[PDB]
């Protein structure tokens, strides 16, 4: 019972970008205000958790492409 | 029993941008104002959560495209 | 009882923009009010959860572009 | 029973950007207010926890591109 | 019972960033206030937490590009 | 009797191949029989022979384009 | 009599290819004969001859592309 | 008499290959025969000569590009 | 009579190759036969000969590029 | 009669080449036989020869790139 796989996928891609000017980007917003109350906290196993969050984030990459590739084989019995 | 399996795609994709300028992006909100309450937290197992959440952001990629390329052999038996 | 497969898709594709000039953003809300009350929070197993969002997103790629391409061979028994 | 697995993927990709100016970004929040009350915190096993943060995040790279590439072969029996 | 497992990938790839001038970049926030009352802290197991944050990152790197290439090759039994 | 020449073409000229896959060429003639027959050979001056070949040529190339670009400037008094 | 000649072609010309895959040329001619039969050769001057031949050529260039040039500026009086 | 040559081509030319896999060429002539009968060779001032010859020639190229320039400047009074 | 001659060309030519993989060439022809009769031979002043050749060449170069530049600058008076 | 020649080539070329695998090659011809008869070799001046040759090249260089020059400046009175 012979069994072959040939995995050999080719990838000639291209993510690109090209921008002549990238400016004069104003970011001012008023103040914010958060008041959360929570009597009792109790996180188990696996928790990710914000509580009171304020965030003022100004991302300006030049680029910001990206290229996510995933190759899997799974060869069971 | 031959079993024979040949994977080879082949990809010569392009994800491109172009622009001349990118300029006079103004973000300037009125103050927010978020109150939450929460008599009692109990996660458990996998949670996500947010609670009480004042986000701003401004996001100005000169490109920002992207590229998500699965590939998958899976041989069972 | 002999199988081949032969699996190699050609993928030449584009995904392209071309602007000339992207300008003269003005994301100004006025302010927002949220509150929200829930007594008991008790999240289980898989749960994602935003409870009292105020998002303020002004998103302007040059691009933004995207191509999500997903291959999958899948030999069973 | 032979068994002959070849696993030899080609990638010749590329995510680049290409910026002429990246200029001129001014972040001026005004402030915020952040009170958060919790009675009781008793986090176990794995937890990530974020309770009142105002985080104030200016990120402007001049490229940013990414590229998350993953292989894997998996032979079981 | 023969077994080859030819594991070759062949990555040529290229995550690049050009940038003209990356420069005038103001970060001016107001002042943030945050009050943070937890009665009783109990962390147990692996926990990373964050209580009471006021972050100002100011991140302007010339490039700022990243590669995440991941290999893996499991022959179980 | 002033002259003035000004030569100054501009080329901003592409030739471009992509080519997904290139693959499967057989080259296979029969055998071949070349028989010439000749008492004198009195070549001179600028003579270019080739008597009796017998070529088999596989060329695959994979762009095989070309450019040829001729400047002539011819300037007499 | 005074004579200004100014030469400056600009040249940003591109001969580009590009390809996925190159696989899989056979090149397997029959067996070949060539048979010359003379008695005097008497080349002279400029003679390039070639006499006799079996040439089996696998010429298998990834890219192959060429660019010729070429200038000239001939000046008398 | 004044004479001015400026001579001042610019050259941003490319020649460029991509190929993401170049394999599995096979040259397997059959044997030749090559016969040749003369009785006088008599070559004088400049000849070049071949007699006689089986070649078998596998020229496989990563790239293989070419790029020839020439620039000539002649001046006679 | 005064001559001015400014020969300036400016080059920033580029000759490239990618080659992913170049691999499995099998260069397996058949034995050849070559038979070459003469009596005499009187080569003179400038003779380049090649009698009775036999010649197996496998040529795998990575890349193989070549730029071949030529400038000529002649005065006469 | 003053005469002036300035000779400023500026050259940024490029002569590049990336292989990321050049293997397996296999050079196996069958055995070749090479007979020349003459009687009489009467060579003169410049003579070049080259008499019953029998060549097994395997050259395989990991670039294997060239790029030649020539600059000449001739001036006569």
């Amino acid at each position: 019972g012979s069994v072959q796989i040939v995995y050999k996928p080719v990838d000639l891609s291209k993510v690109t970008s090209k921008c002549g000017s990238l400016g004069n980007i104003h970011h001012k917003p008023g103040g914010g205000q958060v008041e959360v109350k929570s009597e009792k906290l109790d996180f188990k196993d696996r928790v990710q958790s914000k509580i009171g969050s304020l965030d003022n984030i100004t991302h300006v990459p030049g680029g910001g492409n990206k290229k996510i590739e995933t190759h899997k084989l799974t060869f069971r019995e």
